[PDB]
């Protein structure tokens, strides 16, 4: 073929590929192959593009359920999906459970949550040095809360993980695979949800079932779709980003120590290394232009896609200084961790306060932390549509 295979290369850890530095100097929008679909893509690696492809009514998601349209996965996107819902439908949509997410609320989780993050890391000081914190943390602390959040039995945990991986693959499985477990996370959650309808809960799932009676805008399949959505992110996102978080403080463990020296860095540590983890492997689900659009380089025609790669736009140099360098006394970090635009993270909050709980208590509790595995043989997950650790073990 003409242009080049993105992802351009198997993943190393979270060390970001060097060609995106190149590409964000001297070709900040250029032609890709993406592993699946047809056709080609714009690949976007700096900020303000980036803040324009999320950002612009001019590009549509819901456009790129086309099984033709480049994607990063093996599945054709699923047109229930909120990722490709265009507003004003995806605005009513993340209103059936917004009120949940919003900053306000989750502060008020602090308390449980603190809670919670005490009983496990008494379960490891229990089980004694060393210990796997995937183990012991990075799973059982996530699954738990979006399980009471959401009203899904904690019990289920090895059923909706296993679903949860799946459909975060891009190369471990086949599409029929992916395809076959989609309908089962759909017919599990529609069950779910189902129970609700004769004894209404004080639960998203509740919210969820309210809304499948009385709405007229959301087919049930959106709604529902939407309790696998934040099923999936609620624990696959936060359980790799403590594995990400811990294995760049004890990596290079001056970090660590500036984070026990000062347990209040943690907050401003988090955004940093929010910042500089490529938590999504590579790209992003697509936007097609539906109109003309000008980036820096580039005027996108109207039917092509594009596709952002959320760790390069935060190692702009142009707005971060010193941006391949980890610090956490940064004054400003507007970060796209967590996207941008009407798709932004709906669980920011959440996936802050999770992660803020997680470090205050460990660098707080466990000054002596060390990784007790050697960095060569870490099992990086592979094969995924995200980077997070299988197992992580520490001494104290
Ligand atoms: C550290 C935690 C997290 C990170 C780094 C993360 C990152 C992201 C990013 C980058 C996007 C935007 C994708 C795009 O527009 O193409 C996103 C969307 C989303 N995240 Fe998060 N996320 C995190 C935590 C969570 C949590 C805890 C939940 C749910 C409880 C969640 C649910 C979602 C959902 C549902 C979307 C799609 C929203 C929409 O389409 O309107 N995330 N997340
Ligand atoms: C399974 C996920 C979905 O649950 C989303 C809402 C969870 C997380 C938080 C995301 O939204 C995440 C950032 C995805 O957009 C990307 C990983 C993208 C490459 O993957 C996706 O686009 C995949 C296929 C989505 O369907
Ligand atoms: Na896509």
């Amino acid at each position: 073929d003409a242009v080049p295979a993105y992802p351009f290369s198997l993943p190393h850890a979270l060390d970001l590929d060097p060609h995106y530095a190149e590409l964000r100097r001297d070709e900040p929008v250029s032609r890709v192959r993406l592993p699946y679909g047809e056709g080609t893509a714009w690949l976007v690696t700096r900020m303000s593009d980036a803040r324009i492809v999320l950002g612009d009514s001019r590009f549509s998601t819901a456009a790129a359920t086309d099984p033709a349209t480049p994607r990063m996965f093996p599945t054709p996107p699923e047109p229930d999906g909120v990722l490709a819902q265009d507003p004003p439908d995806h605005t009513r949509l993340r209103r059936l459970v917004g009120k949940a997410f919003t900053a306000r609320r989750v502060e008020e989780m602090r308390p449980r949550v603190r809670s919670l993050v005490d009983s496990l890391l008494d379960d490891m000081v229990a089980h004694g040095s060393p210990a796997d914190l995937v183990e012991f943390l990075a799973v059982p602390f996530p699954v738990a809360v979006i399980c009471e959040l959401l009203g899904v039995p904690l019990e289920d945990r090895d059923l909706f993980r296993t679903f949860s991986d799946a459909m975060l693959s891009s190369t471990r499985l086949t599409a029929a695979e992916i395809q076959r477990v989609q309908q089962d996370f759909m017919v599990y959650m529609d069950g779910l949800v189902a129970q609700r309808r004769d004894a209404p809960t004080e639960d998203l799932l509740g919210a969820l079932a309210l809304a499948t009676d009385n709405d007229d805008h959301l087919t049930k399949g959106e709604i529902v779709n939407m309790g696998v959505s934040l099923l999936i992110a609620g624990h696959e996102t936060s359980v790799n980003q403590i594995t990400n978080l811990v294995h760049l403080l004890l990596t290079e463990r001056k970090r660590y120590e500036s984070l026990v020296a000062d347990p209040a860095l943690v907050p401003a540590a988090v955004e940093e290394m929010l910042r500089y983890t490529p938590l999504v492997s590579a790209g992003s689900f697509v936007r097609v232009a539906t109109e003309d659009v000008e980036l820096s380089t580039v005027t996108v025609r109207a039917g092509e896609p594009c596709v952002v790669h959320f760790a390069s736009a935060n190692r702009d140099e142009e707005v971060f200084d010193h941006a391949d360098e980890l610090d956490f006394h940064r004054e400003r970090n507007p970060h796209i961790a967590f996207g941008h635009g009407a798709h932004h993270c709906i669980g920011a909050q959440l996936g802050r306060l999770e992660l803020q709980e997680a470090l205050s208590a460990l660098v707080r509790r466990f000054p002596t932390l060390d990784l007790a595995e050697p960095v060569a043989g870490l099992k990086w997950k592979q094969g995924m549509l995200i980077r997070g650790l299988e197992r992580q073990i520490v001494s104290w």
